[PDB]
């Protein structure tokens, strides 16, 4: 029978001792806040800055004391967010990140719900730019851990304790996929406590494993890398005698694997490691620059073979110098496919095996 | 004969009881709330990113009991949006979105009219950076679906019901057009109901289906390749001894075709699975590289003509390897373009009923 | 001899009747607003996303019977803007528009004067990112016409109604130039009503022909294309027998045509219809695939000379091929620049007729 | 032994008549305001947008009279700058600007100092992207005129006039550079008034000489032009019967030409005027192409020769036409460094009296 | 047994004499202020923009007597920071900075703690984009020294010191790591105060030792052009006789350096003097340019002896011509390399005795 609006002016009121800059239980034990975040939106992902893009709905769960109502009967009471002015919101905010603007389109996306017996919910809805360090000694196929770190400001451990909650970690949204990336199930939840001149601030993590999809990079660049050295195999079909064609087609088949591998480098950061990509491009490189080497070698046998033929053992000379040259070519055609199978099959088990030991070790 | 300004502060006033926090018809049914938005501008759709940009004109009917006057004869009564503070404006947020800034040029671009029975008319301008995830398993041709979705935050599905107009979904703009796409002349309006540990709350969307236009990208791709095609099969009359030639006309089309390849794809997300342009650029692709096998198998066996008469059935096996080598040009000739006419008629053929088979499933 | 302090809130105060949300003349015939913007900055015109950022002075006249004092004799008496807040500003708003934002420095950019009958003088600073649609029919030369268009939300055509200036319509700054474009002397002036479920609402544009300059796309675009067009032309005259020359030759113009036609298409935005310049480049790649095609005839003749004279009407027959050899060259050389001159005349003026037709239908 | 909260509540109260609104010495002649600025930052300028961006401390001193005390002994008082709400700050603004964002970090970056009789020092840092156009007529080396105009907004001539300051006019920061530029020790301060249909306004502007460095533009795009027509030249010296050798050598140079030429020009406006960079690109490559053409007129000479020689005066012609080919090689090995050196030292010496004839006219 | 509302009301209320406009110890000696800044995250480092991007906790202490309580025996305090708008919080401002944006994600992300004695801890989290000018007169290898200036706006040196912290001077985060430069572990603590014609203000200043890394500039930028001369010394054992692959082997040579040089340089401001990888990629394109010239010279050599050959010592010219020809060829192809490895001995060694010199002078 009490009308709604004395109510909710009486626990607010300055005619009650409510004080919302004063924590509850003052001189006494910390609060506990119980978080449970939401991921409503992850993507975004860019490796030259080193930052992810989420979209949560930040739950807080802590109890006040002075809150607590006996006059009506139920037990939820979902309230109106506009009087979220003095109501002793915790402070909180994530160690890493930049932006983290709220939403204010045709209301503050805002949720206020208090329980009978004190229990405070506290819902808002916020995109961070969340910047995590990442690993890349593994470019194509790697596992990175994206953390995204919670703490205080202001209240030092003795006042204020944050804990994950115990019902689920982190919910995802269902259908949410990325196009790059691969979520995994399972999410670590390891607290730790940053320590400062100041005082110890209570800080609880989560750590979201990301696999790289390897779909698109082996047709991007695994591929075309080929394509380049098996061109440069077909140069051993080539006419000796035609020098200009076969010196031609080596060394633009050379060129093209300089731009391949200056190109697909670009979208990275400057880092100082050796990565799988620089491997494997530099292997392919390899194959064409040796390609070249090869028959710039048949061409000197046969400019000796030129030289001592006009100005004696000539004949037999000019045999073994024709015989010479066909033989390297002969057995280049067979040696030079099947070295780089076995470099491709080596490459991909050990490959294979460090990223299984990756994902093993976690 | 009554002047304005105590009838539109009796209504708003603390010494009336209206509680504008306090939801309307407290304690009861749920409120029923009519939205209808107008699409004022519609563009700046991008793939890389995965979102598209909005101007709607959001417009949401409710009823207020309290907000019934029986004095003024007049039923519409159009207000001033500066007192929009205290109304009971409902909580409206969108699911997948960023940015959704309001209007502030001149005015706050807002419409409030209170109808005399209680009704309530909100009208509010904002932009939009909607988040859709797009499928691009055929790249040239698609049938994009955007998703707008329309739901609340804090009041739960039995304190606040969301539901569609029924005259009319969603009106467009007259004239409004698309430089890239075709906006289809139907919408679908399916409401579904998200659930949350919390509670479910009330949620409508909106799909719109967009036509991508052919035009650009066959003038943009599909032809160049085409011409790159065709000047590989121009290599075939050019004379067989002149080995140079055709040896760098074959390289520089297929360093080409990969570079035209690579940037195609240049303004597209990263994405996993084989889309129709790789499929397409694949197979000009392997015709350029054929046709620079087949001038290599051609090379060799002159090569072996050379051998066998320069160091005993000498002059018919001249014959058999010189008409071989023109049997292989002559069939060559005429049986690369019949089976790229043939793949042609094919791949249009099986792309047009994958598209109807789309704009049929829809 | 009367204070300014007191008659500067008399007409403001809560002790008058001025209520300044409620509009002038109450109940009675629409409020007349007289519009005249002066154009401070003009450019940042971006054909890829389709819009351009102007600088405007918005000056709104319109009477309001309450602000009229009889007590100073002074007429204008010009007012400081930080009592801007109660005066009942109209509501405009843009109605393709993003951005539109205020300028906040040293002051707010705003000027306020209340004749002595009652006409208030209200001037506002804003830069706007105004979206126009713009044809892309004939991109190197065109006459763009770019909509600027005021509308009032939440006050219907009844209640208020925009009109524009009778002495003069737009003043543009002196000294203001373009860099890419020229502003003509005319501006259109036509007021559309646009009509909505909720209601009619007043409404005004202007149109602001643009012509576009082709001193720059001259230089860029047209001349490189002659001298790739020149070079191909150059190749007729190095020996036929020379086939790597004149293959690499011809290889090598073709490939940059291409390159440089879609090199100068990148700063557009995707649409679907076929403009001047893909003509201009499609022409100029036709010529020098013709200059190719036509060495491949003379070198097929040759190889078809070559295989008849080394394995009977054997020195005829040589001298004929070698004749039509010649006389191909020969009047090929003459042919391809006077039918690519007399292409260039019909391509440019049948563009300056489609120009002064498009200038003289406006 | 007064306190200090009194008085400066005293002069600002509402039990005081100050009225901040009112302007000084109001229905009186004009305020005359002084200004200097410290430039504190400058750079970031950008050709392509045509805009610049400072840092500046905007000091403004104006009497007021109603704000001299005679109580305290101190001349100087400077104040905490929270109470400048009421103070009658005067309204300036930029009239060629965007942005303009003042700085908000830690307080509010603002001076206020109120002298005895009257004077007061406003001081307040803001960073402006000021928009000048710029002349490109000589594209290397210019002399580039910035132009800040300090104007107000409300306030006509007659009651507000901005005046210049005696002692100094512009303070730059000791030590401040630009990487691109050197901003000149002198600098004009020309004030105009501007005129608009409301009225006269004060206006006062400030104008920066701006010389363009020229040891980058040296290195990027000068000397790689050399190294390319060096190259061409390079291309006389190679045997005429090796035809594919000299024309490919010719025609990459021309190509390297083209795509440097139009690389040169990528980050600047499309301006319809001939810069200077277009005028050295354009001979450089005239020099590789008529190269080229020399090489042509060789060969065709050549196969003058061929033609006569294989199917009389046979052997003198065959003299006359190898002799004559060499004397064309041996006169162009000559005639080619010589006349680009003579137009190298045209070009330069025209260009440095072109600018000592800006930088005497300025 | 006093309740905290009425102690934290008393010290900041208007029945006390608190005056927070007011400064500490008026009319006497300076506020000395403490300040310590904890490095959280430090990256996004630009040189084209010449600025990078901190996040610091600014921390300030300062003595206030009015602000001491001796009714409560605790010593810390800490309190809520929604009441730091009547503090007097100092006035800091940074120098050279752009952004400077607060964090207002969850709370204002703010710190203050009272002591009993009248100590005063305030800490800010704040990201500041600071701007330091950096000497690039070695670019792969440099110690940049980023400035970071903290000083007051609007109080003199008589009224305001700012001091150093001793316990330590600044703190960076554990585990923070920068992907392209190296953190030293001195800091340079050299405060300078900066003299304006208003007065002396009160200025501190931090330097950080940035160590560029040198793992990325040598695969990107110095193996690439290794194997470009590499590819140049490869053309030497080419066949004389073989014009076109010698020549376009040297001439593609020349074309990649040239492309590599313009493409290294792209990511970097336009400065006018002379860095080391301009000296490195300079002296790797005079290389290539020489191995053309080479060729040119020799097949000059046997243009010279095809001359005399066809049309008297003719036998001992032309073997003095072949002998000379062949020598150049053998003496080049050791000459070559072994000067190449003497330029990277001695460019290596004087850089990392200059590298060395920076790293002692510091
Ligand atoms: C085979 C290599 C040699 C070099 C051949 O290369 C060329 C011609 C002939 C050579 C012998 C080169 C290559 C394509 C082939 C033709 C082969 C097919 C048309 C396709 O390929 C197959 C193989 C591919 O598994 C390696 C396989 O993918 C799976 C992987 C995943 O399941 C594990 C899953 O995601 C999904 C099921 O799909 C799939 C069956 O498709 C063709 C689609 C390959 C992509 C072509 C690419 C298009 O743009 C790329 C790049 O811009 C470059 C410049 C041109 C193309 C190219 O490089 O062309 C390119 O790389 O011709
Ligand atoms: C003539 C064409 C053939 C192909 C010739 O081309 C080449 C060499 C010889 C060939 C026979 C090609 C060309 C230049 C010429 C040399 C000609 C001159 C030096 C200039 O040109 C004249 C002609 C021009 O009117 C067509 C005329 O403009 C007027 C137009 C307007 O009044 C109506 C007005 O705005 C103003 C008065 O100026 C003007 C008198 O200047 C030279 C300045 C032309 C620009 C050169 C450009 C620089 O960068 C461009 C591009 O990055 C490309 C890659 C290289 C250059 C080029 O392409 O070089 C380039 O295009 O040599
Ligand atoms: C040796 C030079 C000649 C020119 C050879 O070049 C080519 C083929 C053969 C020529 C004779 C060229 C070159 C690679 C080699 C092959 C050599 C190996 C595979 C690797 O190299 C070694 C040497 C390197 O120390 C110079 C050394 O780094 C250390 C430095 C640091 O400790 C001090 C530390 O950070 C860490 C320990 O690693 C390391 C042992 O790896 C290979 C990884 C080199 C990188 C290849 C690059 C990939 O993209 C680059 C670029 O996009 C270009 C276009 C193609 C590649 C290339 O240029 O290919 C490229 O540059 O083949
Ligand atoms: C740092 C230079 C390293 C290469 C110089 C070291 C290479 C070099 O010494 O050349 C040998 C050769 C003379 O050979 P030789 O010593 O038998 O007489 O010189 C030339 O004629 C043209 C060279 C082109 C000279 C081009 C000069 C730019």
């Amino acid at each position: 029978p009490m009308p709604p609006s004395e109510f909710l002016d009486k626990l607010m009121g300055k005619v009650s001792g409510y004080d919302a800059r004063i924590r509850p239980n003052f001189k006494g034990p910390p609060v506990n806040v119980t978080c449970n975040i939401f991921i409503n939106s992850f993507g975004s992902i860019a490796e030259t800055t080193m930052d992810y893009r989420v979209n949560i709905f930040l739950r807080q769960q802590w109890n006040d004391p002075r809150l607590a109502y006996s006059e009506y009967p139920d037990d939820s009471l979902d309230l109106d967010p506009s009087m979220l002015d003095s109501i002793w919101k915790p402070d909180l905010f994530f160690a890493n990140e930049k932006g983290a603007n709220f939403h204010e389109v045709t209301t503050d996306n805002k949720l206020l719900r208090i329980s009978k017996n004190g229990n405070v919910l506290y819902s808002i809805r916020i995109t961070l730019v969340l910047a995590c360090p990442m690993d890349l000694k593994n470019f194509p196929m790697d596992v990175q851990t994206c953390i995204m770190q919670l703490e205080s400001f202001g209240y030092t451990m003795n006042d204020l304790i944050f804990e994950w909650d115990e019902k689920g970690a982190v919910q995802v949204a269902d259908g949410l996929t990325l196009p790059q990336f691969i979520l995994k199930e399972e999410k670590d939840l390891r607290y730790c406590t940053k320590h400062y001149n100041t005082g110890k601030f209570t800080c609880i993590e989560a750590r979201f494993h990301l696999e790289r999809q390897m779909g698109y990079y082996l047709i991007q660049m695994y591929i075309p890398s080929l394509l380049i050295v098996i061109l440069s195999w077909v140069s051993f079909w080539i006419n000796m005698d035609a020098a200009p064609a076969r010196v031609g087609l080596g060394i633009t088949t050379v060129l093209t694997m300089t731009t391949q591998s200056s190109g697909s480098r670009a979208s990275l950061p400057k880092v100082s490691y050796v990565k799988a990509i620089d491997i494997w491009m530099a292997v392919c490189l390899l194959f064409v620059f040796s390609a070249l080497l090869e028959y710039a070698a048949v061409n000197f046998i046969a400019r000796q073979h030129k030289e001592l033929l006009r100005f004696k053992t000539v004949e037999e000379m000019r045999k073994l110098f024709i015989s010479r040259a066909k033989r390297i070519d002969t057995v280049s055609r067979v040696a030079f496919p099947l070295v780089f199978l076995i470099f491709n099959i080596f490459y991909w088990i050990t490959y294979k095996i460090i990223r299984s030991e990756d994902i093993h070790k976690q």
